[PDB]
């Protein structure tokens, strides 16, 4: 679905994308993020430079999500990047901890860990701040970078040794209020991917074998990349319960005067969202960005070459730019006489600009503009007097079309299998499995073991159970136990 629309002579250049998205996905992903000036590879493995074209999308994700959690009285703070070994020791993987072992030429007697997550940093101070039920709920969030020495092969955005993320940590007086906070954040995470990034995700609950061992319930949104047949956890929201409050002493005096441990939640979203969004919408021409996160929604390209644009040509472009600026549209004019219009067309197509305006003599004469849509090569002529109304509608239609097309690609990637004899062939088709499952830890341990023999794991137990179980008859697709619900399975990042 990547190489359907018309490619121009400049799209077939080396300044375009030469690797096919389906048959050469890894090379396609690298060319798309590099040639669009999103990412620069760094001489330290697993780290990638976030150029402004990609960092804008994170700033938009950060701006939109920060306003969302402020609706629930979540306050932003910043805790140090460092944490002692004693606090950190008591998905914690010791080989992932980046340790500062020297300052200058002086060795540290006790090395200091770089923050892989802030439970150890923050919770000793949650216990210090929380003495009464009146002090609850406490809701803290921080935007910061995280360093984890990932053992698996790094992927830009998806899995980086340094990534930018948001981590919210809340404490409540009741488990019910905490679980409501877990579901609230999960819906906002799903909104970030679907409403902002036009990326479909599946809301659900992690299995006992796949949940965060430090919490009671781990809910998540699962994404999927069909071109490689691997799911990707889009975000996560944990019902920590009292596991962390018991071990850090975060207790409060409830009403009537009894000491009770706090009911905590924690949730996180990283720059991985950008990578999942890129892989979802990008085609063989390069980036395809949702209008809500595209750094430039409209590029105005006057038909000029070598010489300077005429005075009436610059006046029309400024008028169109003024109309689009007043309408809240992010718009820029590319009046570089240095490049042919075809060069600019491919240049802003690789960068994923939603709409391009071609302004030539015929457009000046009619007081109209030639609009070319990025993702489907749709062409139309809009009068200048209609731009204020039509362009916000086109970007709105653009956003809906990306989510709708990405949705039907995800729905066709979910295959129902009721017996294990059809699971392996479904996985080999680069697709997920929705199967009747008993949800036992022992069952998933053998599911991972048997599928690794030809590994498949539970992605999430979806909140929306589209299929029904026979009360007392529907057995697990793998073992002899009765199936509880249907669970989404597949290989993941
Ligand atoms: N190295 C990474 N780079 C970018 N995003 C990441 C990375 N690791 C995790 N994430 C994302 O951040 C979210 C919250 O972090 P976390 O729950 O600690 O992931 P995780 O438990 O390490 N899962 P995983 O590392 O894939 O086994 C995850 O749901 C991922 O979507
Ligand atoms: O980090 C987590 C759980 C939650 N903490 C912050 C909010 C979002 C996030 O899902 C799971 N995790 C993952 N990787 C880790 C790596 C190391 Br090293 C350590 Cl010490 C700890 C962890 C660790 O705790
Ligand atoms: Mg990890
Ligand atoms: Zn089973």
């Amino acid at each position: 679905a990547h190489h359907h629309h018309h490619h121009s002579k400049e799209n077939e250049s080396l300044l375009g994308i030469t690797a096919d998205k389906i048959t050469s996905f890894a090379d396609w992903y690298s060319q798309v993020i590099v040639k669009s000036e999103m990412i620069e590879y760094y001489d330290i493995s697993g780290c990638y430079i976030l150029r402004p074209w990609s960092y804008f999308i994170w700033e938009t994700i950060q701006s939109v999500f920060d306003q969302k959690i402020k609706q629930h009285d979540v306050q932003n703070a910043y805790f140090p990047i460092f944490v002692t070994q004693k606090k950190l020791e008591t998905e914690g993987f010791s080989p992932e901890v980046a340790w500062v072992t020297k300052s200058g030429k002086s060795d540290l007697a006790e090395p200091i860990a770089i923050r892989p997550t802030s439970e150890t940093i923050m919770y000793p101070y949650f216990a210090k701040w929380i003495r009464s039920h009146r002090d609850l709920p406490l809701k803290i969030n921080q935007w910061t970078s995280i360093v984890r020495w990932e053992f698996k092969h790094p992927t830009p955005f998806i899995r980086t040794r340094e990534f930018l993320w948001q981590e919210g940590h809340t404490a409540h007086s009741t488990r019910k209020e905490a679980l409501e906070m877990v579901d609230i954040i999960l819906n906002e995470y799903a909104s970030i991917y679907e409403d902002l990034l036009a990326t479909p995700v599946v809301k659900g609950t992690k299995s006992e074998n796949e949940k965060f061992p430090g919490g009671d319930i781990t809910k998540s949104i699962e994404g999927f990349i069909p071109e490689i047949g691997r799911a990707v956890q889009a975000a996560t929201s944990h019902l920590l319960g009292q596991n962390f409050s018991k071990m850090f002493g975060v207790e409060f005096e409830d009403e009537k005067g009894n000491k009770e441990y706090a009911h905590q939640t924690s949730w996180g979203l990283t720059t991985r969202a950008i990578g999942v969004m890129i892989m979802t919408h990008g085609d063989n021409k390069g980036l395809v960005l949702p209008p809500k996160v595209a750094p430039v929604q409209v590029i105005i390209i006057p038909i000029i070459f070598k010489t300077v644009i005429t005075e009436e040509q610059k006046k029309i472009c400024n008028e169109v730019e003024c109309i689009l600026k007043k309408a809240g549209v992010r718009v820029k004019i590319d009046d570089r006489s240095n490049y042919t219009p075809g060069w600019k067309y491919n240049h802003w197509e690789v960068k994923g600009v939603c709409l391009r305006f071609e302004v030539g003599p015929r457009d000046i004469e009619k007081r109209s503009v030639r609009v070319v849509v990025r993702d489907n090569m749709e062409k139309m002529d809009i009068p200048i007097s209609e731009l204020e109304s039509k362009i916000p509608k086109l970007l709105e239609e653009f956003q809906n079309r990306l989510l709708f097309k990405a949705k039907q690609r995800q729905n066709e990637s979910i295959i129902r299998v009721d017996t294990f004899d059809k699971v392996m062939d479904t996985l080999n088709q680069k697709k997920m499995v929705i199967a009747p499952w008993c949800e036992d830890v022992s069952c998933e341990e053998e599911i991972k073991k048997e599928t690794a023999r030809l590994a498949m794991k539970s992605l999430c137990i979806p909140n929306d159970q589209i299929f029904k179980i026979e009360e007392g008859k529907t057995k697990c697709f793998f073992c002899d136990k009765l199936a509880k619900k249907f669970t989404l399975f597949g290989r993941s990042y």
